[PDB]
């Protein structure tokens, strides 16, 4: 009606998805109707196999990954950092601790069901990104709690016990239903896809032609009511 669903999918463990995060946000406070946008994040895991905790560095996950050489996986973490500075972001590499991102998925969903789903997203991508922090460390995750807002001890309470985790498969499954198979992905009205992290001019344009659609000019009527039928 007068609101516009804007369904995302990302994994925290994501440099794109934290610039798309960004490039979204420049997007909806230039869109005179963002106060009617309703943003849920979805969960999306790029290693849903990864251990608990790979000890080796981003640039040589990288590297494996895609197979290349080590200046070559430096030469992209070089790109995407110098891309994310230009969001304000400062990412640190370096840094990284390429932890599993299942519990930490799970902690956004706690976070969503006390209506505080993208600040949870927001600090995990930084916890990830640019402070060094293990997502997949049970305290850690507690302690990113804490510092949005959370019940603290209740947000570690339902992470010990699994309560998220059949929502955190479905949102996953979810996506390989839509065809999502790279994240940042956006889904406006679920009627719309918008794969990878945009430019704000597009995503802007993608929430401008949906609220439009939902808004038709109003009718000039003409003559009176004939016989109808209502609900």
């Amino acid at each position: 009606s007068e609101k516009i669903r804007v369904d995302i999918w990302s994994d925290i463990a994501c440099p794109w998805c934290y610039i798309g995060k960004r490039r979204f946000e420049s997007a909806l406070g230039q869109f005179p109707q963002r106060d009617q946008v309703e943003v849920v994040w979805h969960s999306f895991e790029l290693d849903p196999s990864a251990r608990p905790l790979n000890p080796i560095a981003m640039r040589d996950g990288l590297a494996m990954k895609y197979s290349i050489s080590p200046a070559q996986a430096q030469g992209s973490l070089d790109h995407m950092t110098q891309t994310a500075a230009q969001e304000g972001l400062e990412y640190h590499f370096d840094r990284v601790k390429l932890a599993n991102t299942f519990l930490a998925h799970q902690l956004i969903h706690y976070a969503a069901e006390q209506g505080q789903g993208d600040a949870m997203k927001e600090r995990l991508l930084r916890a990830y990104m640019s402070e060094g922090q293990n997502v997949n460390d049970l305290d850690t995750l507690q302690k990113l709690a804490a510092e949005v807002g959370l019940d603290a001890g209740a947000a570690r309470a339902a992470l010990e016990a699994g309560t998220y985790a059949q929502a955190v498969r479905y949102d996953e499954a979810q996506a390989q239903q839509l065809g999502i198979t790279g994240v940042p992905f956006f889904v406006l009205g679920g009627k719309y896809g918008v794969s990878g992290a945009q430019a704000p001019e597009t995503l802007l344009g993608a929430l401008s032609q949906v609220w439009a659609e939902q808004h038709p000019a109003p009718l000039t009527m003409l003559g009176q009511d004939a016989p109808a039928e209502g609900c």
